[PDB]
C-alpha cells in the first residue's frame, strides 16, 4: 500500500485537522452539484479532491494523506480555514468501511417482539436514568 | 462513558460484520424519506436506530455497539442477511467525526499555482507508474 511503497518521511510535513465531506438548492442530477471551488467536481480515486485554506495549501496542491490516499487541493469553505483539511468521501458506508470497524462484537440487551413504534423508540431515548449520556449522541 | 459506565460483558454478546448508513426516488423533504422497514425514522439518538436481519435480531432488539451507542434494530434490508449490522449516521462528516483521524500529519509533494483544471486531475489520475495503487481508490 502507498503508505509504505514510498519515503513519505522525505517530504515536508504539516499537521492538520481532518474532517470528512461528501457532495450536497443542489440535486445529484444538476449540473453544478458537486463542483468544486477550483471547477472540477469532486472525485475520490487514486489523487481525490480536497478542500483546504489556499493561504495554507494553495489550489493545485498535491499532499499524501495516510489512511486516505493522494490529495489534491481543489476545494474550499467559510469554515475551512487555517490547518484544516476536509477529506471528500462519496457515501457514508464508504467513509465507515475505511474507519471503521467492520469485525465487532455486540451485546443483546433486550430481545425484541418484532415491532417498534415512534412513540416506544421516544420512551426509549427520554428514560430518565439515562439522560446524562444523551448529550453525546443528539 | 457508556462504554464504561455499564457492565456490558453481563449480557450475551454477538459477533457482526458492521457497516455504515444514511437515508436516501425520494428527497429529504418528502413524508416518505427516511423510513425504517419498522416504520419509525432513522434515528441518531441515545438509543440509534440500526438495520439487522430479523431472524438473527429481530425489530425491537436493543443492542449496545461499542463505539456507536444503544441501538434499536428498526430496519432491514435485501442485502443485511446473517450477522450483519447496518449503523446509521445523518452525515458523512458525522462518521468521519466518530470513526476517522482527525490529528493528522501530511505530506506536502508538490505546491499549487492556484488553479487546477478536469483535465489536469484525469492526467494525475491515469499516470502510468501508478496505475497498481488506482484499483485500491477508485
Amino acid at each position: 500500500p502507498l503508505e509504505e511503497a514510498f519515503d513519505w518521511d522525505e517530504y515536508p510535513v504539516q499537521r492538520v485537522t481532518a474532517t470528512g465531506y461528501t457532495a450536497g438548492g443542489k440535486n445529484p442530477g444538476d449540473p453544478l452539484y458537486g463542483l468544486t471551488y477550483s471547477g472540477v467536481k469532486v472525485k475520490r480515486d487514486l489523487y481525490s479532491t480536497v478542500a483546504a485554506d489556499p493561504s495554507v495549501f494553495p489550489i493545485g496542491t498535491i499532499l499524501f494523506i495516510p489512511n486516505y490516499g493522494l490529495g489534491v487541493v481543489a476545494d474550499t469553505g467559510s469554515a475551512i480555514k487555517g490547518n484544516r483539511l476536509d477529506l471528500y468521501f462519496e457515501t457514508v458506508k464508504d467513509v465507515y468501511n475505511e474507519w471503521g470497524k467492520k469485525t465487532l462484537d455486540v451485546y443483546v440487551i433486550k430481545k425484541g417482539t418484532g415491532k417498534i413504534t415512534e412513540d416506544e423508540l421516544e420512551k426509549l431515548n427520554e428514560t430518565k436514568s439515562l439522560q446524562v449520556f444523551r448529550n453525546q449522541y443528539k
